[PDB]
């Protein structure tokens, strides 16, 4: 039975998601694919050809992969202190939950940024000692502010632990994008275009819409908390269009970020995921060598009893590598997977995975902010069960 | 020599405080007293007779003393669960710095409120997992909100540790004032009037100015942070009149709190401090029996090597009793004192102490919010050096 | 692209290294090789044919390999107490950072020497409880002193931990060379010649220059700290010829050491590295059996959270075996590698590796003391990326 269709259709029929697309490839070619629902429930327009999604933190594996290419090319290395490229990050301080502030005892490195061990936090982090000051500064909300300028504001705030000593999912991929710009003298969006998107023919992926993109953009549903104040409990899961404020412009030619902000399509993201099986384009051009791809995918952050968590949500059986999650214990996993399955996901419920043991990739595209329902993992589980 | 005058005149002559009054009594009679500076630097009006000060958390020993009287009279007991008097405090939750929320595993008691071990926080607590939600609710800022209603809003928010398991200086004295009202059916300001202020002849003490009070109210100086966002470093110490917003009304007949909000005078507060040497009025009427006064003053919360801290500011060598600080190790103390010295202080730099070994009481009144200079401790040390 | 050339040329063009040679072999034959820069910037003489390098601690894997040959031949064993061969090492003492001295509670063994777990330190060790006494004794500086005589002076000084209980990179390979002499009745340089260099046709490797060697010796650049006092921060990385004092003679026929002092060439060192893939010469003569080579290469010292460090510089993902470093966690590694990659390096920035998973060896020869730039690891990473 087509478990993937059953999951997606049940989600649409229960009024939980407006529209869903999915594709699963094996050996670089589609084996399962489908769509359910509509572009938007207001007009019930069908999902268009080459529909466009805000992929939020599925931007991070792309920007991280770019960083690995630059490491391979000698621009910087994992151990490089970021203050060597932007001195505004010299002399960081660390704050704790008891109001105590002290100088950081270790320099932030490229590796710390890629592993979320740098001590940064995030505006929406509930209970965080510093996230109120991120929100006051509007680091995420003010999407119109140039990346270079956002970093200057961020650099003045304290970290929430000494670099290297803990893990916390964070704005550090945005720092990484900025440090890439400092190190190369180029803009991160131009680098992504030349080094990744153009070689993989990802012609619909970028920080602004294509000229014909407005009619292809999927509507985004959900509730963003008033003033950005982190919610103490989930809002009701209701299909109401979300207000993104100025956080996610569609046609700002200077908007670029490391941790979110890309628009993409199912087809484009599958080209990226399939490349991660080998480090090569389908024509055989190498984007990253096998040795550095192995360095990027090896489990690098290991977690204690409570496991990997983001705002206390678990990622059971997962460790962290330089690009995102990686399954390191199927016996601890909460849904079907295989050892070494890796990938990431975004807050509008987009999700992808790469499963080297099956030469398999998969991606689910939808637009629902802060879903109470783990559609991405449900679709991965369905696809795993259908092999 | 008169070190007390020297300290006070130096502070005034360095443009650090506008006006200061102090008195030190021994055996219930004044032994040192003085005044320095002016009511306000704008007009340089002289400090009036019976000048009036916002005493902020010097409200807490008074409200705590009232609670001990009510315990003595059988209204409730230290072990009483506060949910027995207001069921809005049933089913509390606890939040941590990792965004994890769970049910409280102990009920909040009267003793927890008096010792700041209930798990409540404070709006201005820097780095606190929940203070951002206090600020969003304007618990402290909205002084026009009735105490009973402010408590309903607070009760819906999580604690930051399980009741009884830690110490954190907090809004719990306001909860105590509210629970007093629940338990007695009377208002806390009326109970304070009948049980404490009138027997001690504290005719100028209350939550609103006396009829002839506006001309005697000292000006308040200092910088309250924008939006109440807790500052990451001290603001420059400058004598600029402070803007209190709607947090501290002068003529609201329903304004009443437990942790702040009283107006008082040097002479009134000394009457209260002298009473704490015996539990008796000067006429010999008992406000609190010797046994319950001993219960209230005995060291009750003991601190680790980090010591007692508020927003990471230390109270070196102090433990906590049911009314405030108490000196338990002169060899750890950071300024002159004796074993058993007790008292408290307020954010506008008012300060008092009681020293049973010398039958001594002292009080410094001034108005500077968030002083970088610990005038209260400096004046205590001067008085200790003189006796 | 030729990443190796790009790295080397960038280092020369940025005035960071005078001259660099490299070679990478696979299956015993060169696959990548090159050179950049000059022998010396003063005259800009090109790097000569068979250029000679001071290889410093790349002496250690050679002397360690010699020790394994002697273990195989029954001269001594890993568990042999060194005091059995030189009684000046009976009755060692241990000093700590609190000035406390006590007798060592374990005897130093051959294995302790090969693993730097014997408790010795090094003259240049910053912050070390005993390195000031090494410097006073001029153990490293006085290169004219006979090895046998240096050992007598060293033997009178305390260790910095009990043998076997910790790891600290040390003068212990020099102790090993001396104990080899005691055990065999032969000089270490004669043993190296007969057992290793002559079988591998390493005709330019030794503790003094060949008769035609003076014109082939690469100039050495960098700053040695005045009086040998360990620096608190890196000196500026500037190409100024280094003053080696009497630490590294070119034509002393009795100069021999275990931890440094060899002159070699790229070609000679690659013959040694290639032999470590098999324990055999290219003609198939066995220098060390497969079983004892496996014993020598197996990870033997494992490190805690802070990892393997020398003067606080990290070797991320590396453990220690009887010959040097060995990669035991690619997920912790700071630059491209494979599980089981091993080798060592020297303070003038020479570096080599052996990668059994690729049947690969590599060596970078240059002369810069105390480089701020990890040229050896950069070149390894480049070569790994080019496979
Ligand atoms: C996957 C990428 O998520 C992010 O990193 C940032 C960019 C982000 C940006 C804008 C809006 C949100 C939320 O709507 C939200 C966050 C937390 C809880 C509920 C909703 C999150
Ligand atoms: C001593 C009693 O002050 C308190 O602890 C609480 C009751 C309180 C209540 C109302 C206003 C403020 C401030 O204005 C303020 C707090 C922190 C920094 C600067 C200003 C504080
Ligand atoms: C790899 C072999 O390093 C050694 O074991 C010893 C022989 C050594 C001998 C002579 C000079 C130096 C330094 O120049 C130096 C040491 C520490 C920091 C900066 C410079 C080191």
């Amino acid at each position: 039975p087509d478990l993937l269709t059953n999951v997606a259709e049940n989600y649409v029929n229960q009024d939980l998601f407006a529209g869903i697309e999915w594709r699963i490839d094996q050996d670089g070619k589609p084996i399962f694919q489908g769509c359910a629902g509509v572009k938007d429930i207001e007009t019930r327009t069908f999902i268009p050809k080459n529909a466009i999604y805000r992929i939020y933190s599925m931007t991070k594996p792309i920007v991280s992969f770019l960083a690995m290419m630059l490491i391979e090319r000698g621009v910087f290395r994992l151990s490089s202190p970021i203050q060597n490229f932007d001195p505004r990050f010299k002399s960081m301080k660390v704050i704790d939950q008891h109001a105590h502030i002290e100088p950081a005892t270790a320099l932030i490195t490229i590796e710390h940024l890629l592993t979320h061990q740098a001590g940064f936090s995030y505006d929406f982090s509930l209970g965080c000692p510093i996230s109120a000051h991120y929100r006051d500064a509007q680091l995420i909300e003010d999407g119109g502010r140039d990346l270079t300028d956002m970093m200057g504001v961020l650099a003045e705030l304290p970290l929430v632990f000494h670099p290297g000593t803990q893990w916390k999912y964070s704005i550090s991929t945005d720092v990484l994008a900025h440090i890439i710009e400092c190190a190369t003298g180029e803009r991160v969006d131009d680098l992504l275009q030349r080094l990744i998107f153009d070689p993989l023919d990802m012609q619909d992926t970028g920080f602004s819409l294509p000229l014909d993109g407005a009619s292809r953009l999927m509507e985004v549903y959900g509730m963003r908390s008033l003033h950005g104040l982190p919610a103490l409990k989930p809002a009701p899961h209701v299909l109401v269009p979300a207000d993104l404020g100025s956080s996610h412009p569609t046609d700002d030619p200077d908007f670029r970020r490391g941790g979110h902000g890309l628009y993409s399509t199912l087809d484009d993201y599958m080209a990226f995921a399939n490349m991660l099986l080998s480090g090569q384009t389908p024509e055989g051009e190498t984007l990253l060598s096998p040795a550095v791809l192995k360095l990027a995918l090896a489990p690098r952050v290991h977690f204690g009893a409570r496991g990997m968590r983001i705002n206390d949500e678990p990622f059971a059986g997962y460790s962290w590598n330089l690009l995102g999650r990686v399954m390191t214990d199927v016996g601890a996993a909460a849904y079907a997977t295989h050892l070494g399955e890796f990938g990431w996901s975004g807050v509008a419920a987009t999700y992808f995975w790469v499963d080297p043991t099956k030469n398999m990739t998969g991606c689910v595209m939808t637009q629902f902010l802060g879903s109470q329902h783990p559609i991405g993992s449900d679709m991965q589980a369905a696809a795993m069960s259908m092999l």
